[PDB]
């Protein structure tokens, strides 16, 4: 048993709610909550702006300290940091930014970090700004991720159409 509480239930492993991911992790304080993060760790907006702004910017504090010492993630890659005032850790996950050209092939890669955890509250990677088509997401993260996790969709339409389209 874990304190996720209210999702609908996709596969044995995979789980969705409508859903702010910054209150997801306020009220739950899970384990790990996933970041929709770029290769500089720079949480500008969408789910990193989201979560930065709720640590006080001490996400990107941190973050920064990170890239100076490593230099920049892969797109596809990730890392664990601190999960501040919402989670234990944070892990910083860079799906492909086809607003920026990135191979979609890389999603895959980008979900299989999400098996390194056992349980993890997490957004649909690539999806809003990053510009992939959701339900694409989705059925990767199904495909791909074997360890549990609670997707959070911020927007209540489009968590809908998920719901609805989901095979
Ligand atoms: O719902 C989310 O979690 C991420 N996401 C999208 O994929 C999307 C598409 C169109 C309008 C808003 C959004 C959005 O927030």
């Amino acid at each position: 048993v874990n304190s996720f509480s209210g999702y609908l239930k996709l596969t044995d492993n995979v789980y969705i709610k409508n859903a702010d991911i910054v209150e997801e992790a306020k009220k739950v304080k899970p384990t790990v909550v996933v970041n929709a993060a770029n290769v500089y760790l720079k949480h500008g907006g969408g789910v990193a702006g989201a979560l930065n702004k709720a640590t006080n910017n001490a996400m990107q504090v941190e973050s920064d300290d990170y890239i100076a010492t490593n230099g920049p993630l892969k797109v596809g890659g990730s890392c664990v940091l601190s999960g501040h005032n919402l989670a234990k850790h944070c892990l910083h996950v860079v799906g492909p930014n086809v607003n920026k050209g990135e191979d979609i092939q890389l999603l895959k890669s980008a979900y299989e970090n999400f098996n390194q955890h056992e349980v993890l509250l997490a957004p649909l990677l690539s999806a809003g700004i990053f510009g992939a088509d959701p339900i694409h997401s989705l059925r990767v993260c199904v495909d791909t991720v074997r360890t549990n996790v609670y997707l959070a969709v911020f927007d209540k339409n489009l968590y809908d159409k998920l719901v609805s389209s989901f095979l």
